């Protein structure tokens, strides 16, 4: 149940993944401004079980930073090639923050290969084009506006200081019900990855695809997953995100973990590891 | 026929003004991120024929910089105590960006104070209470959502590097028809003002009431202004605000200012004096 | 007198200034400089030609894409901008990388550019297959850095624009005299190279550079017909004739006296004698 | 096993080298951008059969930093003078990285002294004058352009981050198989001694005489080596090196490290233990 | 009437002062955070009629900066020691600020030199041993308890950004009528000596003997002047400040200037000018 | 022999002292740029058999620091008064570095307070008024002449990087045998102490009366110590010091540490503790 | 009217300047100077002489070596210089270092330079074998901190360079006047010595002159026989008559009234005065 660092040749770039256990596979995709490392607490755990697959994201973590192919869907054949390199063609997945939007994508345009779907704190997609934004949902995450408007100017401003802006998000209390989730070394490791030269610019590039192509994208995804979802948010974040995956899926149980923020794999990893032995159960 | 420099205490703080000329007042306010100094190219020529009052609104250019009152209703009530410190009981109003929502509630709460009303590039409020924002426009404006989501976080990014950020709207082709409206001696005085400790934190609590309150009293703002309303836009940022103005004004005209962008006082003066002169000429 | 103008090219802004009437001529900078490199030529060329200097893809006050830096593509901006602005037949100048663009902006439209004048540029680096003499990567050691690993580069450049441009700016391996640029210059191009994007965007003209620009020049094998002349620094890549002969049949030039890499800015008295002469067929 | 700290006057600056165990010596010299530490997990292994002599080469590590010399062939003479003053007259060799140059020239020029030659992720050098570097070589090895081109000038760039600039090196995938061979406090050991005032300045020098005195030095060094060599690069760097080795040494073994980058002492420390205890046991 | 630049041994230390004109003598001394420089527009005019003086008091400007003797009696001795240099038995003083406190003491211990007193917007002392500050002049001079009340903490915080930190001082409507006394060019040449090595500490122990050392001197200077005393304070700080010189001299004149901050001989040089020609007149 | 943290108000300051132990009471005086810190490893032993005191000299450690009275002298009177407030007449002295200086003026003054006198790797000043400087000897100390010379120009210098600053001492071959006499805790409370504002220009004011109050009393300091000394300097420093200690002093052993540099206390604790033991027993 | 200009000299580029025609003096700088500090003399020179006035080995815009920085090395880049513009007779300014360069160009080219004039310096710092007394080690302590461990004091420098050369620019012990530079003249300066490359260099000057220049100065016993001026300011050096007749026969000189150290730039009329008369028998 020991973590192995891995590397291989992903669509034109060197992407960085760990893999942990023996049998069936499940794929942990992380969100921003994270990394493999955020499913640390979950990991051994499901490797008594199952297979466990947890790649950096391109541009993310210690992964090669490309300068285009941002949009969930093309991030999605990232964790393709990688299943397929691995010699798998059924898979379970779990996917948090962005991580569950490239879940999203990677299931609806693999009906062959995933099985099922375990979203964490997610909506399968911050908004469909030809939508608007409530003023009260724009002010809960005004982040992304920042990141994704003119990523260029937001990439010099949070780049000046990695350590101060990542913080926005980690130990704030709209986005965890503690302030103290996450150690200073757990912080240091986030920061360590984010100031890689490339790592902020990519994020931003996540935001500002997520805010033009993957709009277009989430319009045109009517035809409506079949295999079992489910969606589970933090209390003190999205709640209960179990009526949006309803939307692009006909199978979906979920809600609300009490007391719990954002980062649902670190504040109640507990609740990750029940979960998810439970729902992938039948797959082993 | 020369500007000089003057201060006044309203309503608890030190506001400072500039004043020239004589006959009928005009009231010039100015907008984020600048100060009477937008004026600057204006003044001497709207001076042969009136009284010209243009001060450093709440927070921002040398004025002082309380901890609330950043409401347009609020700002606008520093108006009133400033044009009423000076005599006069009857007055003409410029508003370019905020100065716009200013004035507009400067005209809406004094229905005998102010006579004519022209506004630049602003439209009466970022939203209504209740409204959403289209993906399009939440792009466009996007540093709405930066400086108005956590204005305290904002404050920190924008504080490490003035002349970095300032320039996002001195100098692009998104703002701007040309990137040169500005000297670097220019953009240097907004540095300046705008490097005054608590000039942020004021401009971020402009957009922060901006998308709060400003929002409740633009939805509960239908009794539309009577008097003669004028309201042009550049060609390359809000276009034709005739309609926007419409909504809050019963006699409206004006359009587009043609290869102008957001900046109108700076990047097209003579357009600015022109329509000025002829748009007050009728209250000498 | 030069008016300043923004475009809608192949999806972003492009800023580019205008001056005088007749005939156009195309001016192209290159990497780390705007139009502001031909501040001091084009008023005179303005009294006989149209002048039309852009602020090419990233640089500048232009918007910044995060694609598309191979020159053949920053040579399709070219076009647009041309077209956009009703003219079908034009000359054109290029120094440094604006050179490299100029050529696949004639290779590509053999029926829009009568005429193309090179300054201190060899149309690409090297062609894929061949190898870097230890001499040639000594001298110009910054494409590697700046293409090898570009957001390293961007990094490192970012940190302090006006120590590092100062490297290509004031030093005697790039110039004949460290004093070519006042210090209100060196903040002109300090400023363009400090707007978020710009670094990062000149990189990706280096490691396009060494990637695809490298096959796209390999198979430019049908030489220019039409006049080219190809003028170099005796203090940087002198007689550049030889180089330019390999892409076009009819080549003309040769080396600047007493001249660095930045010849609109060290010489603009020769640029603007050699252009009328070279361009006066046209009017 | 116990690890011991000494210096010795090696000619006229102080080298810091590291000593353990006891019986037949072994000099493990290191490469850019490190220091006798990147041996601490093969010293105490080697050191329970072996003499071990570690030194920081000139100008890096906690040596003293002179401004010339930088030369392979010149740092040889230091690692010989080291050899001298501790009393022995043969010795066996490991370099890894610059240290394998060093090496070079170290049983090249002293044919009596050094009895067997290991050789990790290094060529005998960068090049031979009067060659060219292939597209794919310069883009694989760029920094040496960067450090050996104009030496102030990348000495600038990188001082004024060295925490930044190392990670090029020691947490990528192009570098590394794993981006998690250093600890934080394995790559803040590598930064303190970086950060030691003439590093920077004496590392570039190696790069800088790297590309001009070795390249005619290397040209000239046609007398191939008698003594046993064996070379082994990392399957994620340099690869099977034998056949580089071949030009300049009569009897050479090696190949490539599985899933090995270049760091091979730190990211395969038993390969480098087991490799080292069998090639030096006919020298006990 | 053109300024020279000269330097004299005093007191142990390199004084820098300036000189223009011919006839009698007037001595004029700066006060925080300034320098000779605040006199630059009352000179000229000055010496059409007078011999002008004006050193760099102790610390400040480009006068040299011992560690000691910040107090205000010794600093009057600097004053004593340079007009006996240059060979006068009588002069006239004009003190600003900090000046006026030093010019005080130069009156007070040496009666057969100083003939005519001009103090602009200072008091005597900032107060005598045994009195208590009102909240009100606690807020109004915080700055004092800041700089005086831990020097080194003070100086460390101050010199991180010296540009920054005398604009409270030099642009602040509570400091000056107008936010446009000083141009660029001008707080340029504060920040320049200000950030000569010495300057801010000399400036701390400035405030930090004016509450010490000073309070006691103040509380025993009893015996009144008896050399005629004009002092002029700006309507928009000290104002009509006769009564606190009333304390300590016989004969006093002055009040308050209309529309002036705290820098009267920057802001309102002509007053100034006029004032001084009137007042000093009896002595050519 | 727990250390306890002790302040007391000595010669106008809050001095701070750590004491350990009972009996007979053994004063520990530490150098530039230390602390009471460098004994932490010799005070438990000595604690045993003494009452070990070690004080934060006059402006270093967490001692307060006026802006005079660094003369070793005038340090050693502070010495004199903590011993007083102890309620101690006779005492044994330790002084390494500057505590070295101030030792033995407190040795020289008090004749009949201090019994036993022990120097680690200083001479009793750096040179006597009137006396020249070997080039070689100005070179092997250049650091003297940077703090002393223009104390405020050194403090802003070393004060930008104060952890770079002091790994000049702290790390290099030629203040220490080894390069590892101090782990980055180590440093880091050297860093902690020298980054409190005072530190720096105290450390400075003690190297400029060093080289002018120091040497007008050192060329005095003709009436030798009658009382045991012992003088130990470090191989690797100032070696066999007894003859430097034989011209002040007519009872002088010791001579030099094997392998060690000028942190004697920290680089060879043993030593020290031994050695202490061995002489005080006398005292006992 | 003054020429930029560039020679390869000793294996690097050494950037100069000349001005006016006829006979050749030469001007040296010091530190931390550059051509810069003649430029209110040059003007006058060069309308009786042909001035030459060079950025020496590592600071101003010249290259940057790591070696060769004692002045008797850094004198050899002189005389390769004036070989190049072909002269086989020069006259000679040098003013701090400068001076010490210009020492050892007149001491090592008996036939080269014909006359010597000296601004505020002395041969060398010192003579190996020889003291420092503590108030002449206290007055200069910038020498020990520059050439004690030059890797330390680049460090400590390089983090503010617009700081510390405002330690001799702007301070009353080494000018008489704190107003001998303008701001825009003090960032002249700063800008060379900005350069990476500029402080090591200067450091390795000081650390030359503390080891061997001293030894190169105690075996220079053949005084020079040429016609030499040395004046010091009254406040920094003074009369630097007695310290030139140790290493020259035919001296005169003195003081220049309430004048520091940097008499080229306080007292430019002085120097332009004392050279004309000096140099004259030389036109």
């Amino acid at each position: 149940t020991e973590i192995t660092h891995h590397q291989a040749m992903i669509n034109g770039y060197r992407m960085h993944y760990v893999t942990a256990g023996s049998g069936y596979p499940l794929v942990l995709l992380h969100g921003w401004p994270q990394s493999w490392y955020e499913w640390r607490n979950v990991i051994p755990a499901l490797a008594e079980q199952f297979t466990v697959i947890a790649p950096d994201l391109r541009g993310l973590g210690d992964s090669e930073k490309p300068m285009t192919g941002f949009d969930k869907r093309t991030m999605a054949t990232d964790v393709r090639e990688l299943v397929s390199h691995l010699g798998y063609d059924k898979v379970g997945v779990i996917g948090h923050d962005w991580g569950g939007s490239v879940a999203f994508y990677f299931a609806y345009d693999n009906r062959d290969l995933v099985e099922r779907l375990f979203i964490l704190d997610m909506i399968p997609g911050l908004i469909k084009a030809g939508d608007s934004f409530p003023i009260p949902v724009a002010l809960m995450i005004n982040h992304i506006f920042f990141h994704g408007g003119n990523p260029d100017w937001a990439t010099a401003l949070i780049s000046k200081d990695v350590n101060l802006y990542l913080r926005r998000f980690l130990t704030t209390l709209d986005y965890n019900y503690s302030p103290n989730v996450f150690s200073e070394e757990d912080i240091a490791e986030y920061v360590r990855v984010n100031s890689l030269p490339g790592s902020i610019r990519s994020g931003c590039q996540w935001y500002a695809t997520g805010l033009r192509e993957d709009t277009e994208n989430l319009a045109k995804a009517t035809d409506k997953l079949t295999i079992p979802v489910i969606a589970w948010g933090g209390s003190h974040f999205l709640g209960d995100i179990r009526p949006a995956w309803q939307e692009v899926a006909e199978n979906v149980e979920g809600g609300a973990v009490e007391n719990c923020g954002h980062f649902v794999p670190e504040e109640k990893p507990q609740f990750v590891i029940d979960t998810a032995l439970k729902f992938f159960a039948p797959l082993r």
